[PDB]
């Protein structure tokens, strides 16, 4: 037996949205670490651009919100979804995108502190990089090549390639976290397979400049989807706003069967001025990119003292944009348990629930989008598009269109249905906000889970359900302006209360005496604490003044009690929270 | 607009002690509030704002002098 | 505009404030409001009701933009 | 108890604040009382020295601070003369401005000096504090008195809007509520050194004086109105270049000062300005009884007391507010690791080792600061019962070639030189060093030279000593040895061949229960020294450590790697850990 080279409470292979999200909470929670990134830079292409709500509120847990909105294209410039024949020519459909319509946009506002953004990958990835520098906690190697694990009983031991110097050497971790992308060696060395369907098509991404403010500002989207009279319905040019007007991504879905030269920079811009349908366009390229469309999710996520999260674990089609969000969510889900853990303050048992807690979340969004990837053909079809028809035939079909016709009428009503659907991607908003935890790091209280009519994929409904998110409320304290979701989490358990609370005083330093983990009691409308100056947090909390909320580092509720007569329940609450033997 | 208040800064509506104690009540004004600006924001193409009448008068006084069908007499 | 007016000083009677009290009197009951008393229940009670009518001013949406004519230059 | 907290903290001036961040950012719920329901409503002291730029830095709001605060560039020198309109006495490079001085400040700290008043401030720190929610503030509450026992204090507690009275119990009290503390009295402490020393009265007030100021850019310009008293000196204060400030004059004892009388105030304004067409309107006007003394001791039990509770002088040096922010600094650390049970009475004794000798040093300094201001005009030949044409005289002959001329000359270029005590003290306002206290000495000699150590700062890893700064680059991110050491934890920085302080830090861990985070530079994958700087100030060699305090001071260092196993039993002495 030797000695390893490296001597590290964690290492983290892959420095991704994933891997780079993990440093930053182990920074933010004191825990030393090592992350090895393969590639010597961060990423060179827009990649994953859509923040969503949640990704917004663990960046202002996390301290980097404010630098990420600096740089995002703000909500207000997302305001559509388009669907059109070229940029230039007559559009065909719209509606209202990422809650900025009428009928979403109060309830977006109520249910999160964060909008919506739009920042892509090569300016989110040395952000992350730049705070994790900033805290020294733990320390970052790009061009270092993950090769191998064994891991036992006390510990995981991996190789490690310099690519630089082709030199290998050893770490040996208390934990692994698998960050390392779409086929995780880390992955393949646990012996776990993903399930789905692979290469189930391929996308052109080609990154271009040109000025198309003529054809964008009077309808603001960050998804235009074209489609040049003349092709198939399964032709379909998507543009992509990444910096209004001015800067785009166009995604084609050439056959499985035709020739992709990713070289081919004059048949590229040949495509995207056709695509346009104004000659007179200046296209300058930036990259072409060929990318290989999966759907699938890994049956398991841990084994043993290795996690994986994010793309290592679910991959799916880029409709929804759902893969960086859930990267982020996976990593925050993690690494408050392993802070606990190697503080010998839980064990396996907490570390089990990340599993548990995030695949349901990982077979949730590959499913819906891979459903939505579908919806997007409804639209051309609903037109009577089909192969086999000339530029003119397809002009034809979106002249008579408006016509007073029972055909006409008839196509009318397939496009309004197939918008409709659209919505699925585009206000998802119970997908993206209301997912909940039915199993992990958390006690049942006993109620029934709350549930109506509305479609769930489309609506959030807030609640303290325990596993639920904590839902979003305004406080004031003194002046100072804060969500329940800023006044909680930050590496801590907090306990909210209200006027007659007194009595969780006493059952929180119990229950901090017997597990060893400080709960925090905030009281809101009481004690000195913050204020709830419009009542929302009183509506919200479903439990009486003198009940209680218990809120877990990472924003999702433990538990929750009516009254003040539970307060006796806490202590044996966190031992099981916690898994504590 | 150009000389107005924008809706935004007009968001709530606060019942005080004094203006530096503590506060004791409010709401969500003229539509700012989560559950009315959606109806806010569909029933018009206009928002609400703040212009004071020794401003919004001069605005109206030149619209009609620029305009020269008609003739204003003041005194 | 003359019931929006009245609503006014439901506030600061919901708080229990009433002629002849002390600044200290009136601090007193701005403090004890969020107690876990059944008084401080009832203010907070009457205080919400007292508030909620303030929507009457803030967000009379109805008013503002939904009076409709019913007999005049129409059919 | 009506409360029980961790922490209870009575005054939310400067140290009071500071001690809530602190604490807020150690993740401590603490509880703050102050008797004003606002915070400061006048400028009072505003001179952030660099050590308090770096303890902002570390609190994490340096950039909110320096976005407000008027840069040191524009306080570039310390300037005498006769009314700001009229001609101009003498004049020194300030505040490490001067050629001479530039490059020792500048390699010194991570951060520069800069002016933020008082007003401006204190609602920085409180916004800072309701933003963690880690503890309360509570403005309009009055601390009446206190008992402590073995095992905490209870403190009774008036909400002076209602009344209504209530008693606090806390394991701790800090003691942060300003001169003629209320706490520091119920301990039976009581101050060393004079009182009522002087009165100042300090006008707050709005003028253009660009016209005489933006040519020779200066925090301080101090005046005499020809045909007055040395004594009857004028100073002016820059808040906001050059249409802001204060003026301060000290009238004697047996003059009648009405703070209400503004048409008086601005009168002399007008008259120490000497241009009846500059515009004065007062803002505020404040009589301030000046005092210099100094605590013999600074707690008692569990109860310390921090800034003006211990400490008062006079304004020259701007010491009291730095010395205050560093008092909170040094106790909070301490307190955290008191309250997780990782360290006694003993570390929490050394509060008062390391910050009374500070205090004493502060209060001697500033004093002499306020003699050296008279011997300008005495040095001019200026006495009582001289007309304005005497005084004038005495300047426009000041430069003839006479004997009589030459040795004034001489005499105002040695009270000049003095001057360098306030204006340039580098030594004094980063070069302290705790001899005594949360430290184990090496065994090496203290570095010393000829140079005054008042006004030269020497960095050094002696133990006691303020970690010196230097430039690392971690990736390509710029970072100062400051910024990647403090935090709320013990570093252990090290260099090539240091990996023998790894398990040496495992140890000290284990048998302390307190964590020493190792970080190797220039080697290991760590920071990197881009100029050689860090190689030259850490006096160990490559394989050698440095053990740097939660407040960023020296607790101990080792020459070479084979010192390694002394290290848990260093640490065990650090926290005065019990035998
Ligand atoms: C070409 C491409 C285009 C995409 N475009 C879109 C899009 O338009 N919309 C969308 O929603 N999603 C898109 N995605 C998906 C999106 O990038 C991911 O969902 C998101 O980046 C989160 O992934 P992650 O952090 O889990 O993994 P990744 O971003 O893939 O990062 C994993 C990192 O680990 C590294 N790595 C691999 N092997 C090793 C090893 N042995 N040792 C160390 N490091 C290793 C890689 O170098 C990489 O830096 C795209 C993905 C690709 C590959
Ligand atoms: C009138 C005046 C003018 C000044 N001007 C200058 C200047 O020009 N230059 C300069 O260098 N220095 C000046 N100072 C000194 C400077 O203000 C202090 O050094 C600095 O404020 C550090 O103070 P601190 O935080 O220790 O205490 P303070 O600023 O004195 O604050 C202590 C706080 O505790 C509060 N308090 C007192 N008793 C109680 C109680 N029983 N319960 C609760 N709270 C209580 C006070 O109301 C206050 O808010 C001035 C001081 C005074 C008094
Ligand atoms: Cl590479
Ligand atoms: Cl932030
Ligand atoms: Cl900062």
């Amino acid at each position: 037996g030797t000695a390893p080279d490296i001597r590290v409470p964690v290492l983290i292979v892959g420095g991704g949205p994933a891997g780079l999200t993990a440093a930053l909470a182990l920074s933010r929670y004191g825990v030393p670490h090592l992350l090895v990134n393969r590639h010597h830079g961060t990423a060179h292409t827009p990649r994953a651009h859509l923040l969503n709500q949640r990704t917004g509120e663990i960046f202002r847990d996390l301290g980097i919100a404010d630098r990420v909105e600096a740089h995002a294209t703000p909500g207000h410039l997302m305001a559509n979804h388009v669907f059109m024949s070229t940029f230039a020519g007559p559009e065909v459909a719209r509606i209202g995108a990422y809650g900025n319509g009428p009928d979403r946009i109060g309830e977006y506002r109520a249910a999160s502190p964060s909008g919506l953004c739009n920042l892509p990958q090569h300016l989110l990835e040395p952000l992350l990089v730049e705070a994790v520098q900033e805290a020294c906690v733990g320390q970052l190697r790009f061009g270092h090549e993950f090769v191998s694990l064994e891991q036992d009983e006390h510990g995981v031991t991996s190789r490690i390639t310099d690519r630089r110097t082709g030199r290998d050497y050893t770490v040996r971790s208390d934990y692994l976290i698998g960050a390392d992308g779409a086929r995780s060696r880390v992955l393949a060395q646990l012996g776990i397979a993903l399930d789905g369907a692979t290469g189930i098509a391929r996308a052109v991404t080609t990154w271009f400049e040109a000025d198309l403010s003529r054809y964008s500002a009077h309808r603001p989207a960050l998804l235009y989807m074209g489609a040049v009279p003349g092709s198939p319905p399964a032709d379909g040019r998507v543009f992509v706003s990444l910096r209004p007007w001015t800067e785009w991504l166009h995604l084609t879905f050439p056959p499985p069967t035709a020739d992709v030269d990713v070289e081919d920079h004059e048949a590229v811009r040949a495509g995207i001025r056709e695509s346009i349908g104004d000659p007179t366009v200046d296209v300058t390229i930036k990259n072409v990119s060929a990318w290989e469309v999966n759907s699938a999710v890994a049956p398991r996520y841990a084994s043993g003292r290795v996690f994986c999260v994010g793309d290592a674990v679910h991959q799916n089609p880029p409709t929804n944009g759902l893969g960086l969000n859930s990267a982020v969510a996976d990593s925050f889900n993690l690494c408050w348990k392993l802070k606990l853990a190697l503080e010998g303050l839980a064990g396996p048992g907490l570390l089990d629930t990340y599993h548990d807690e995030r695949q349901p979340v990982g077979r949730q969004i590959v499913d819906r989008a891979f459903r939505s990837m579908v919806d997007l053909i409804g639209i051309p079809q609903a037109l009577g598009f089909t192969e086999g028809q000339s530029p003119e035939e397809q002009w034809r079909l979106l002249d008579t269109l408006h016509e007073d016709t029972e055909e006409a009428r008839q196509r009318r009503a397939a496009l309004a249905a197939a918008t409709a659907a659209i919505h699925g991607q585009a206000n998802a908003h119970g997908v993206e906000l209301g997912y909940r935890y039915r199993t992990g790091a958390l006690v049942p209280d006993g109620t029934p889970e709350p549930a109506d009519e509305r479609d769930p994929e489309l609506y959030y409904r807030a609640t303290t359900w325990p596993g639920a998110r904590l839902p979003h409320a305004w406080l004031e304290n003194g002046r100072h302006r804060c969500s329940t979701l800023d006044v909680t989490g930050r590496g801590r358990f907090t306990l909210l209360t209200g006027p007659g609370g007194e009595p969780w005083r006493d059952a929180a330093r119990d229950a901090a005496l017997d597990t060893g983990v400080e709960v925090a009691v905030l009281p809101i409308g009481a004690g000195g604490g913050p204020r709830d100056p419009y009542g929302t947090w009183a509506e919200l909390r479903e439990v009486e003044e003198s009940g209680a909320v218990l809120v877990r580092p990472d924003g999702h509720v433990a538990w929750r009690a009516r009254d003040h007569g539970h307060a006796k329940e806490l202590p044996e609450v966190m031992a099981r929270v916690l898994h504590q033997p």
